[PDB]
């Protein structure tokens, strides 16, 4: 037994709090583990429309990162928007990192670009049910915040989770800042020397959409990771729908790669 | 015979809305109208502690939505602990709009208890326990401000009887209370015996309560009555996570029983 530090990085409109299974499971079996809220979301004081620049956005994780002497090394996991925050932590910070796990993460390389990743990931969500957007730049600007409807989350995230966890999310979801492309272009800039060095892990998990499961293939041929893992019937929040399997997985992976 | 009925849940300090969810989820599933509120900085309200010193503030989310409740409508008010203050003063100010409310650990302050006596034994068995801590944002010739609970507390006197991804979830998601005056819960709280005494009112204990003694628990009871004691064993501070399916249970017995 070797004691693991686990650093967890969730997705749009969500916190620390929906790894809480996953946590659980990593302090009873001793590990060390690090859930944090990124920039408005969980309980960050922050509120969405004073972090408009996504500097802002990943500025919880970045101040984590700086905090860690480089000897105390980390697992680093990035759920779907989380891919984009550790990404930027792996060319900052790349000697802290053993392995870096995209879990259906946005994963972009030098041949598939951030902006591109992002708008993608954006069509499935803008315009989806019931998420409404927010005009606080005025009606003549483009939408500032995008929220995630209660029936978007039943139909499209929640759905092979416990009933609870739906409505633990329904009490929790913040709005999202609608980021700006050049913005994100800029801020998410990746070289071969610095992210390129740090060992990458994909965890494929989605199920009922073929489409999402050939965007997350096509990204896994344009920026080849080091290994690609799967996790059967996990809807989009595979902490919520698959714990143990997910637990399981990043316990092999932490071990692979020391 | 169905009688679709409407829950309203109000945490306890440190809390918010998110700490009832499996209540929620056991609500929604059968066909009930549920509301779990945030109150004043807690959960995902966008009032941060300090901004917040008047007790009027925290709450605030409550008053403003039982002046909201359409006509003719009637609640099942169910406050934990702290939040029995807070459903108090709803009683209080709108006593027609609640058919009966619901004291789960609750503190209960009367006419012949009131609020100031409630909160200073309250703050006997939070402050200075394990490792919660205070804060000085007014300077040390001021009152501490505020009040962070300690994950070492939550685990031994609150969530001990719970899943342990519950203790998981509240310590990613537990926010500090600022450190009201008596003088000013005191000035927000007063019942009297013709509005707050007029609601129907039932009392939950937690058998194994190790956050607010029995001792405590009696003396509240026993010198501001309620209609009914129910008891809920082998639960923790937190019902709501240690016996979520027998809570419900009784809440929907409840709810037949005043309706
Ligand atoms: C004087 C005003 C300060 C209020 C004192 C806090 C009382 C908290 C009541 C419970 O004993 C603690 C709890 O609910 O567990 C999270
Ligand atoms: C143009 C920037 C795109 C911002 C929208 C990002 C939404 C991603 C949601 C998700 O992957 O769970």
């Amino acid at each position: 037994f070797v004691k693991k530090h686990f650093v967890l990085v969730h997705t749009a409109f969500h916190g620390a709090w929906c790894w809480y299974k996953i946590v659980a499971l990593m302090r009873s079996s001793g590990h060390n583990v690090t859930a944090l809220d990124l920039g408005a979301s969980g309980i960050n004081p922050k509120q969405a429309l004073q972090i408009p620049n996504f500097s802002d956005y990943l500025s919880p994780l970045m101040e984590f990162m700086a905090s860690l002497p480089a000897n105390e090394k980390i697992i680093l996991v990035g759920h779907a928007l989380g891919g984009l925050a550790i990404s930027k932590a792996m060319e900052t910070f790349p000697e802290k990192i053993s392995v870096a796990v995209f879990l259906s993460g946005l994963m972009p390389g030098p041949n598939i670009d951030a902006t591109t990743v992002c708008t993608k990931a954006g069509s499935a969500v803008l315009g989806q049910l019931d998420n409404c957007v927010t005009y606080e730049n005025g009606p003549t600007n483009p939408p500032t915040t995008l929220i995630a409807g209660p029936k978007f989350l039943a139909t499209n995230v929640y759905h092979l989770s416990p009933i609870e966890d739906l409505a633990l999310a329904t009490a929790l979801v913040r709005p999202l800042y609608l980021y700006l492309a050049e913005d994100i272009s800029k801020e998410v800039v990746l070289s071969s020397k610095r992210y390129g060095s740090v060992k990458r892990v994909f965890i494929v998990a989605t199920e009922n959409d073929a489409l999402k499961k050939e965007f997350l293939k096509l990204m896994i041929e344009k920026n080849p990771p080091d290994e690609v893992k799967e996790i059967e019937g996990s809807d989009h929040v595979t902490m919520m729908s698959k714990p143990q399997q997910l637990f399981t997985t990043l316990l092999s992976i932490a071990n692979k790669y020391k």
